[PDB]
């Protein structure tokens, strides 16, 4: 009974082909599920150590999409999801606020706590004035020190981007307000952020124009006020996360949550098998997770199917569903990314990669990890012969190495 | 002359299956032989460093069944037997007694040694008295100290553990006197027992409701009068261990042995081909051992086949005989156990992993390795989707792994 | 300037003619003219040295422990109070509970005091008691009435009784605790078995008048001293310590003297000193005890420079007092068994210790570093020839060493 | 208080004017007024470093080890009599074999004596002799009757015969083992050609006015020591160590002064001290010689605290008892060859060694070691221009090094 054979990253190679691909102009987007597409073939995993609202902003803007863990309550898992979510490329609606009236005492608390020292002053949704770190170097109220409402240099929703910068420069100021026809506050947009939202404009974006996110749970029932809760703080995509998909507890859960949100995108995992793939999209999924044991559960369990053989199978398991499949774990270096790829999966799951950067809960800023490695997979399309994330997943042929 | 291929545990890897198993309600029992069933897969080596009868009733009262090892006179190996024999799942027959004349100074270097400081008091099998921890701050014989025969609380042979549970507590005492029609002490139970017995309720015990024991041989001859001495001592099943088992010299005693005690369950080991496994079957053997050289045998003798080779090629030898078969050595991890299971073996024998316990002659106690283990194994079979161990036998396919 | 200044590695004591055997040395010597000790060690009033459990502890095995001044002036009342209901092995005030008190709020109650044992009273009668063995099986959620030992089934002895004889009655009912009771049977204390051992064992207990464990306590420059002294005295410490890294100041001295008007009485150490007017100031000041050590974590001498090697500091302040019946304490630099030999001698009258208990489980095992510690010192008195530390501190020799 | 106090390393030997070289120093030195040693060195009294093994070797080299006081008083006296047993090369009471003994027997004599070499005594006459030569075949089992050379083929010498001669009858016979016999051919003892060869190699040998080898052994303060005195005197001991780890005891004292009056003959060896009054202390109570280190295993001084500088110490001693001709023996400390010239020149007799011996084949090789210490005994003979230990000890000038 022990026999058949199955292939890893390290066991295959990525063949070169006559390219007129270049790393800098290659394509990098890809369509998650039928209905989300990412600008890179990226998701951030569900760990503490990983990704919680600050990182899940950081990656949407790269191109990615981040998913926010489930060991946290119910409550402070959506309003997490909420903060992701009234995130655009680079406006931040719903602000940290103050008003007239908060103590500047309880205001430099606000301040070491939050991080940044610049607070738009409102009056229940009124914008009523402005207090910044220059206003602090004195001592009473806001109220006193606040830059008054007759001075205040704001923009209506909807204008450009560019002409709010226009607009900053030319009265020297470093933050935004954007404000209503009745003068209530509905963002705010520093010059830092249209900076670095000029530069990698390729947020990963929904038809509100709004940061796209996920959230994980588990399945075993139990999970429905869960479940609930983060689809009401507006998910794009849910992750029913299991060690063991195929279970009939998971594709039972899916099962339900489909029956309760015909159109809420839903990814489940994690199957290893054409059986759990097929079983899974058949269960509603909309892109199934591919990863046991690629990790413990191996040495633990005894239990795994290495990923490059995994990978394949899910997605020769689904051809003509429009279900797409996402490698998930054994990821060590940039082109396993490739291969992960070209082995025919839509976009990687990584956390270990991203556990120690600053947006995280040894460090790093995003930004840079999520350069080196896509400028990795870059060089790997302009070697295959392959523009979009659509030609090397069906395009790249392999090679077997052995030692 | 130089060709076939075979197959080790790291060689392969379990394939996860569509599962409604879950590993709490995984059935962990496997039949031994024909006629001995164990609540877990596993059985401890007869090893010095790891098997005499403290282990022996620590691991049958998890499940399993230990071996007393025969490096030890043929009179001390058939005592240690005797004392897992005339134990419980948590009643000790034959406790360790005394008279009233005993000098108290004698009975301080009974509990000096012994570890416990409780005795019951006799006078020729009539209970007396009982003497305890309690009793010895002072300074003579025990009669002056011990607890008189009439305030004895007591228990006839057949009441169940919860209403001498019930009395023990009313009575706000430790220790339980199973005793006689005659007053004649019959067994020695304490809270303790009564506790590590409602919990972990799966020991492994005979018709009489007795620890199961096993114990080693050596083929050669000469061993005659030490096969004798441990039938004699009423053990369950008989080892005849052997380096190399397909030798005549081990056919031979097992025959033998077959012939002295026609229902007397015998492991011949140790074999790795299909012939060897058919003819220790064919001399006698209730359950066959296998492994040779999986180890200083490989390297100094140039000898071996690979343990997943070996066992499903014993296996395949076997069918519709009833005779199991034991994967022994070449144990490293937990999930080797399940593909030892999986190749089919019913189950394994461990030695290194319980060398340095508490129970055994760096360390640990037993019930949390066979947990850890035990917890491993369960781990596979929901994965697989193998409730019982025979499932897992015969159900669970195979993935075969490069590097 | 520059006189030469030793530390206790710059000195070996001279062996001299000797009719002693460690079994044979007397440890005692007076704290103050109040207070002797049956062990010459003190404990330093540190977070991680010595609270109430420690201070006991100290208490049991002959010596004085100091608790520290790093808590709400409340809360060390309580410490220093709690060391003081202690006697040889009765404990007064026991931790009771009431026979309404749910056993899952029993077990509660199990799990952080350490023991199971609790007298029960209802308002103010005792009415039976809970150990661990009427805990084993849930009754049924019922209360600690429905598990309790009954008040008509309660072995009781009367206060007075002697020790000897409520370990008796224990044996013969073979219980483990053994209820003190008052005439109108009210509960006087509580006294286990356990502690009727540890009081043959340690025979050496440096208890009070009343028979009460002995105690003392810290207070600082902080600007709530004069209340945090009055807790204490009220709370029934037995010495108090004005402890100063530099005690020859003006602040430290006014306190002493503050203090010891407010409280003819209090037996005070004031410290630490290390030259002869710095322990004139502390003793004219009104001060039973100087504590003498400045330099001696060696951090003192590196960020500032300052410091008095151990050995002529403390034989500065013993020469200074001398005549004056005023005792010395010899505070850290202290190593070795064989440290505080040498403390004594050149005319220490007792040690202090911080960090050689820091890690023990009494502080925040103990019997075994002072039978070590003591055990040096019986070997040292043995050698030079001095059976009482009296002798040791004005009969020993010193030699020069390089 | 406090004088200054050196020890080995603080000081160093001056050079002077030399007539002496190496080979040329005469390393002996009275022990006592009736012992003298042929090299200024003893092995202390430990159960790691001196048994009747080292005690035979040691005296071989010109010394005398000292047997401990770890066994039964009846194993002592035998290993002390053991060593009195060895004469010049003479072995008297030489282990024998009796013409039953069967040879299974015979090996199993071999592997733990040592050697194969066994007198064949039938009670009282001797008969024959066996040696591993005959037991290299089986007989065909019989005894040692039946491999023996017999009595007709044995060579022997009449006791009193010239080492010389009955080396030259051995060669002349080819035979490894010479027997001593009487005038009525009863065995008196074993001389083998080997120790012939170390005795013309080993010339220097501490022997006895009967010619014995020397040796001393040692009695504490347990609660027998009455007992296990005389068992060593009539044993045949030459020296006894009354030895102390606090030898200006009452109770040392007390011993070595009833010791002295039971035997006014014994040379006794009182120890240890580290102070002229200590040393005074046993001197009047009737030594022969002064053990001297208190403090110089290190934890003497860490432990309690307690010692004296080896040099400073051995010098007080030596001054103490100018003019009364009792040695002082320089006891510990002692790394170098150069500490031990150190000692002698402060004024010791001798040297006692423990830890330097511990791990030597005679412990329980050693020519070796006593080779190159006494070499730089030799050396700084040479240097400083003393040729005669006693030269040493009174002619060499020191200095102060830091
Ligand atoms: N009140 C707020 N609520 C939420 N996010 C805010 C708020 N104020 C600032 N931010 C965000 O946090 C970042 C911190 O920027 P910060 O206010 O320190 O910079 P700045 O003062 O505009 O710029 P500079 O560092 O050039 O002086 C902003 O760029 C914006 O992304
Ligand atoms: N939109 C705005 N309309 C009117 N005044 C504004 C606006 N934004 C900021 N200000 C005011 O301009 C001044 C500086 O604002 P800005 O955010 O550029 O400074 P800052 O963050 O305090 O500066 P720094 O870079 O020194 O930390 C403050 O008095 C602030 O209240
Ligand atoms: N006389 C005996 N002969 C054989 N086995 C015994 C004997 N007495 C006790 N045992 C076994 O050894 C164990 C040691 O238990 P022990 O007597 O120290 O506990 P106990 O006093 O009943 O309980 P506790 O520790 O709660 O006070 C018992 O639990 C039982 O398994
Ligand atoms: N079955 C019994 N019948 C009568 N008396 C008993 C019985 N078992 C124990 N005792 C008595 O009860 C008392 C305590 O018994 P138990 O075994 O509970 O205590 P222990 O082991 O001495 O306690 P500890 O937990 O303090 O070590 C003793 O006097 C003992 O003789
Ligand atoms: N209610 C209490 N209040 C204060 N101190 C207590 C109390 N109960 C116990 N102690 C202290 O704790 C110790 C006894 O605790 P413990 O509960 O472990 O006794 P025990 O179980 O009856 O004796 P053993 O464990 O030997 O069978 C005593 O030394 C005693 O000082
Ligand atoms: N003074 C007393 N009078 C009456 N009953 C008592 C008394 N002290 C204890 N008991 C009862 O005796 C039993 C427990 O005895 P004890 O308190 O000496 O041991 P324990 O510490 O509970 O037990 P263990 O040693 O097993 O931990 C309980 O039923 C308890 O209520
Ligand atoms: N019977 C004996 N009794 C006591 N000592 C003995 C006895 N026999 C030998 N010795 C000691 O052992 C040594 C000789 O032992 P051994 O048996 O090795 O001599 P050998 O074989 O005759 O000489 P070689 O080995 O050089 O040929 C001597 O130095 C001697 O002191
Ligand atoms: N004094 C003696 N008189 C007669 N025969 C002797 C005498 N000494 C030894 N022999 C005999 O000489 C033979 C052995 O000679 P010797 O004892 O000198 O050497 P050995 O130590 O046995 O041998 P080896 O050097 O090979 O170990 C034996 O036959 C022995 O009995
Ligand atoms: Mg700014
Ligand atoms: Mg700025
Ligand atoms: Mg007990
Ligand atoms: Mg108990
Ligand atoms: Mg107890
Ligand atoms: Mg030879």
């Amino acid at each position: 009974r022990i026999a058949k054979e199955a292939l890893t990253f390290d066991d295959v190679l990525l063949v070169p082909a006559h390219s007129t691909v270049l790393p800098n102009t290659a394509d990098l987007s890809t369509q998650l599920t039928k209905t989300i597409r990412l600008n890179i073939p990226m998701l951030s995993a569900a760990m503490d150590t990983v990704t919680e609202a600050r990182l899940a902003i950081a990656l949407a803007q790269e191109g990615g999409i981040g998913f926010i863990h489930k060991n946290m309550s119910i409550e402070r898992q959506a309003e997490e999801v909420r903060r992701v979510k009234k995130h655009e490329s680079a406006i931040v609606r719903d602000p940290v606020t103050v008003t007239p009236s908060t103590k500047i005492i309880e205001l430099l608390q606000m301040a070491r706590e939050y991080g940044f020292s610049g607070f738009p002053v409102v009056e229940q949704g009124e914008l009523v004035g402005i207090v910044t770190g220059r206003d602090l170097r004195v001592k009473d109220t806001v109220a006193a020190i606040m830059t008054p409402k007759d001075k205040l240099v704001t923009a209506r929703e909807g204008t450009p981007l560019e002409e709010m910068k226009a607009k900053l420069y030319e009265n020297r100021i470093e933050k935004m307000l954007v404000v209503d026809e009745n003068f209530y506050l509905r963002g705010l947009v520093t010059f830092r952020d249209i900076e670095k939202a000029e530069r990698k404009p390729n947020a990963c974006k929904d038809e509100q124009g709004r940061l796209r996110v996920g959230a994980a749970v588990g399945a075993g029932a139990g999970n429905e006020e869960r479940v609930d809760a983060l689809v009401a703080a507006g998910v794009d995509v849910l992750l029913i996360d299991s060690s063991h998909g195929h279970s009939e507890g998971v594709l039972q859960r899916i099962r339900e949550t489909r029956a309760k949100y015909p159109d809420l995108q839903i990814i489940g995992g994690n199957v290893a098998t054409a059986a759990g793939a097929r079983a899974l999209a058949e269960a509603g999924c909309s892109a199934v997770k591919v990863g046991i044991g690629p990790c413990t559960t191996r040495i633990v369990t005894g239990v795994g199917v290495p990923q490059i053989t995994a990978v394949a199978d899910a997605v020769e398991a689904l051809e003509g569903t429009g279900i797409p499949v996402i490698a998930d774990g054994g990821i060590r270096f940039s082109g396993d990314i490739a291969k992960a790829i070209a082995a025919g999966a839509s976009a990687v799951m990584v956390g270990s990669m991203l556990a120690g950067t600053e947006e995280s809960p040894y460090k790093g800023r995003l930004k840079e990890i999520i350069h080196q490695q896509m400028g990795g997979l870059r060089s790997c399309m302009g070697l295959t012969g392959c523009g979009t994330i659509d030609e090397l997943r069906t395009k790249a042929e392999f090679v077997r190495i052995s030692g």
